[PDB]
């Protein structure tokens, strides 16, 4: 069999290649083709929906976010691992993964948001890494005065319309301890959306931040991290791989923390990760199931940690000795991603996105008000 499964680009397809290559080498009669899709889940998500919309039959296996699970079993685009037990994984995936009593998709690998940090420059000027956004604001000036660059940026995070700028916008909400859904009902807190709005647009208003963040994607701020031009970065354990690779000028000049809390607030961060979906549409059902129990077994995901820096779905592997010898901070990982806030489970979650990320990527681009941005979101969520 040839089977074709569709792979993140921003989730290392040439190293879930190398796992293919192994899988292959020990699984006669049997060749993987990886398709590539769009860097942000978001662009994935809408390729897929007309993909799967019109039955095609061509993708065997599919690496989904943990966004997509409601969607994906209403819709019933995926084949259920029929009593299956997701005992041996993280219970925040087991849960993620668990829709109506179907299992949707075996967990792939685990995500949350960090922030990534110039240990260099915060040594350089007696810094402790920051705690809360106010303290982030301080160190970045400090540091910008004293180095003299002015190429360097203070903070980098997702304003782009992407999944990403969902996530930046729940962070400071969810950090004053609001949730968006509460008893299956939306449960907007006028005063926090409007906080968190006008908390990622005084970053850019105070110099901390670029004047463009509303372009910035993911991938940017990973890119512009790793070539030194950025003191603190929201992002995904991915990124550590590209920063300590060949390609880099911050190889072991980074550090990596909690996100920053607002003032008063918890240190809150989004739950990430992905899993891997059989497509119903698939006409090598069989075949497929046995890839994906390849590449959601642990040593796949000791392999990918390893190699990519994608968080394991394993509890085992944060502490194993060739994982945190390669990634030291894998070690003390697992609490950050078990306490992750998830986005709202929901089959409508796209319109859920597309309204959050056009509101937080409109203000940061200065096209409406935070206070509007709150008033437009709220409207639109709430018919949603
Ligand atoms: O970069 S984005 O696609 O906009 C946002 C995504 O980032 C990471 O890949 C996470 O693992 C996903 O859960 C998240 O949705």
């Amino acid at each position: 069999a040839e089977l074709k499964i569709f792979v993140s680009s921003q989730h290392q397809p040439d190293i879930w290649r190398k796992a293919l290559d192994q899988y292959e080498a020990k699984t006669p009669g049997v060749k993987v083709v990886i398709e590539t899709g769009g860097n942000t889940s978001e662009m994935q998500a809408q390729y897929l929906n007309t993909v799967m919309s019109a039955k095609d039959s061509s993708l065997d296996v599919l690496m989904l976010d943990v966004i997509r699970p409601a969607q994906f079993a209403t819709a019933g685009w995926t084949s259920d691992f029929s009593g299956k037990d997701l005992s041996a994984y993280l219970p925040t995936y087991a849960e993620a993964n668990t829709v109506n009593g179907k299992i949707v998709a075996l967990p792939a690998f685990a995500d949350s948001m960090f922030l990534y940090y110039r240990k260099d420059l915060l040594d350089k000027y007696g810094i402790k890494p920051p705690t809360t956004w106010d303290e982030l604001k301080e160190a970045s000036k400090k540091v910008m005065e004293g180095e003299k660059n002015p190429e360097l940026q203070g903070l980098s995070f997702q304003g782009k319309a992407i999944e990403g700028a969902v996530c930046t916008f729940l962070l400071p909400y969810w950090s004053e301890g609001k949730s968006l859904v509460e008893n299956g009902k939306l449960n907007f807190d006028n005063k926090a959306a409007v906080d968190s709005l006008k908390l990622w647009k005084s970053f850019v208003d105070d110099g901390i931040s670029k004047k463009n963040i509303s372009e910035v994607a993911t991938d940017d701020t990973r890119k512009e991290f790793q070539a030194g031009k950025v003191l603190f970065a929201v992002n995904w354990s991915y990124a550590w791989t590209h920063f300590q690779g060949k390609e880099s000028q911050v190889n072991d000049k980074v550090g990596v923390a909690r996100l920053p809390a607002v003032k008063g607030g918890e240190q809150t961060t989004c739950l990430g990760g992905w899993e891997f979906g059989v497509s119903a549409y698939s006409k090598q059902q069989d075949e497929a199931k046995k890839l994906v129990e390849y590449l959601s077994s642990q040593d796949v995901s000791k392999f990918m940690a390893i190699n990519a820096a994608l968080l394991p779905t394993y509890a085992a592997l944060y502490k194993d000795a060739d994982v945190t010898k390669t990634i030291p901070w894998f070690a003390d990982a697992l609490p950050v991603v078990e306490t992750a806030k998830a986005r709202p489970v929901t089959p409508r979650y796209n319109e859920v996105s597309e309204t959050i990320r056009t509101t937080v990527n409109g203000v940061l681009a200065g096209v409406m008000t935070p206070e509007d941005g709150a008033k437009q979101m709220e409207s639109r969520l709430r018919r949603v």
